[PDB]
């Protein structure tokens, strides 16, 4: 664990994201033009809960089977035994979707990347979770403020998965391992993009899975 055995894990972990990212950024951020109208909002809107349910999970449980095979092509992921692997993914992957989802954020219009254009909070009205859905773009919001790089997302979620302190976790020194080495990686690669500011400005690790209560 030198300097160029970190940096091939940072090197590893951004490409690892870059194959895994469903949504390029290049797509993301010229389709932000793209907004619907006010007819298409209030189509969405006339839709039942159940219709926007059912287009929501789709898309969501899409997107955690993208974020399943970021963290099988993490090095050292695969040496887990089942139990450990399983209980990251299912404390981790709706909290690495959601930090993902900032990319899809324009912070300009308040508006999100959903099925082909982008839309305010206003379009999933239908749901009548509205709680909730500002409290998504809130998170949204403040991650977009820091001007995440896909090198950052990737390295950050990496983190989000690999947590020692995840309850139900057979050989937790493993796990403690691997997160030392990721945290590594992620405060080497900060220091080497003059990019040490953005730690104190992230969101606390009890605040991401506070959002999923009615969840
Ligand atoms: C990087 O993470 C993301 C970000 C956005 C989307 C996805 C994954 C999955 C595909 N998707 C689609 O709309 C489907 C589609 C694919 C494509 O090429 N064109 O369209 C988007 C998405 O699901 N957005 C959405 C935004 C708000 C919500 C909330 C209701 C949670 C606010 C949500 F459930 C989904």
């Amino acid at each position: 664990a030198s300097l160029t055995e970190i940096e091939h894990l940072v090197q590893s972990v951004c490409k690892s994201y870059r194959e895994t990212c469903q949504l390029r950024l290049e797509d993301l951020l010229r389709q932000r033009s793209n907004i619907f109208s006010r007819e298409e909002v209030t189509g969405y809107q006339r839709k039942s809960m159940w219709e926007m349910w059912e287009r929501c999970a789709h898309h969501l449980t899409e997107a955690i089977q993208y974020v399943v095979e970021f963290a099988k092509r993490l090095s050292g992921f695969m040496e887990l035994c089942q139990n450990d692997q399983i209980v990251l993914l299912k404390a981790g992957a709706m909290e690495v979707v959601l930090v993902r989802m900032c990319r899809a954020y324009n912070a300009d219009n308040r508006t999100v990347f959903f099925e082909g254009k982008y839309g305010g909070m206003e379009l999933f009205r239908a749901l009548g979770c509205s709680e909730l859905i500002s409290s998504i773009f809130d998170f949204s919001h403040s991650l977009s403020a820091l001007h995440f790089s896909e090198d950052e997302i990737a390295l950050y979620t990496a983190l989000v998965l690999i947590n020692a302190h995840r309850p139900g976790l057979q050989e937790k020194r493993k796990v403690e391992q691997l997160q030392y080495n990721l945290e590594l990686a992620f405060h080497h690669h900060l220091c080497k993009t003059h990019r040490q500011s953005i730690l104190a400005k992230l969101p606390p690790k009890g605040k991401l899975r506070s959002l999923c209560s009615q969840h």
